[PDB]
DNA sequence: TGCATATCAATTTGTTGCA
DNA sequence: TGCATATCAATTTGTTGCACC
């Protein structure tokens, strides 16, 4: 499933236009991402969250040269998956 | 930040109601889980993306009877952020 | 795209059960 | 959410760069 396709079973779901569940599921993808970058943690409660989180420099080797190097510290966004999303990948 | 308060936001941006934006965030939710669950590959141009992941069993450790034990196999969701995301998070 | 080094290397997650 | 076990043990991503695996 892409944006498309998940905008089409929305517009369905909550009863909207194509254009405007598009334009509405950006909103808050754009929103998301925004705030992650900003420092905070966007939660969901059951789907789950997303953060960013630090990653300190680590040691790596050039697949070429075959030396060592150093892999600077960095962010990353981070998703965890809420409770309800965990159980209907796996029912218990 | 909290569904209610993307919700909120989303609203605005978009140019809809508070009623309306949550209903139609929780449709794309709701589908992105069902989506993933049956073994669909949710992926958000520009965003990211969700799919399910094999687990092997593994090794835990009960830390009540501190008895070794067997976690079984599983799925879990999984979260591939997109370019446009990692680069927000830690332009490059 | 996928995939590859390193007898990697910093990282995530789960294990019970109750608060 | 947190705590509290293992002198845990799977997991992930990345290092540079070809067209394999």
């Amino acid at each position: 499933m892409n944006k498309g396709e998940l905008v089409d079973a929305v517009a369905e779901k909550a009863s909207v236009t194509k254009k405007q569940a598009d334009a509405v599921l950006t909103a808050a993808l754009e929103t998301i991402i925004e705030a992650v970058s900003s420092g905070d943690k966007v939660t969901l409660v059951g789907f789950g969250s997303f953060e960013s989180r630090e990653r300190k420099a680590r040691e790596g080797r050039n697949p070429k040269t075959n030396e060592k190097m150093e892999i600077p510290a960095t962010r990353v966004p981070a998703f965890s998956a809420g409770k309800l999303f965990r159980e209907k990948v796996a029912p218990p």
